């Protein structure tokens, strides 16, 4: 193998077909409207914005290229599964070759409440080896975005798609 795999287990009341669509389908139409910071800017390198597509984003304007790169593994809103990748961040990691984020969303059998699960791959030299704590601050980045969606759902939680 030579990869960390780590899942990220959350529970809420929400719709599985409008959060999937507002949040992931509208992730990247959300986080512009929310207009949080004016000073750093996405682009898309390739890609309509599904699997394979490659997304890049910088704190910087006027830069020809971008030193942070994002780029999807895979999108299913059918299955409701979502496969994010990066492939270059700043420090990025140390032997750490590649870091991956996936995020999936499913509903429970009551009929009231969805879990979403977050996975997330390292790919290691072979001899270095990964904190779960670093790892871990690496989610709480994640849970932040959360609160943020979350937030506008609360402000309009009978939003309709």
């Amino acid at each position: 193998m030579g990869v960390f795999c780590y899942e990220d287990e959350a529970t809420s009341v929400i719709p599985p077909a409008r959060l999937f669509k507002s949040f992931v389908l509208d992730a990247d139409n959300l986080i512009p409207k929310v207009a949080p910071q004016h000073f750093t800017s996405a682009e898309n390198l390739e890609g309509n914005g599904g699997p394979g597509t490659i997304k890049k984003i910088t704190f910087a304007e006027g830069n020809e290229f971008k030193y942070m790169k994002h780029k999807v593994e895979e999108i299913d809103h059918a299955n409701f599964k979502y496969c994010y990748s990066i492939i270059e961040g700043g420090p990025l990691g140390h032997t750490l070759e590649k870091i991956s984020y996936e995020i999936k969303m499913a509903a429970a059998p009551h009929g009231g409440g969805s879990i979403l699960k977050i996975t997330s791959k390292y790919h290691t030299k072979g001899n270095a080896s990964i904190n779960e704590e670093e790892i871990k601050a690496g989610k709480e980045k994640a849970a932040g975005l959360f609160k943020a969606v979350e937030a506008y759902l609360l402000a309009h939680p009978d939003a309709y798609c």
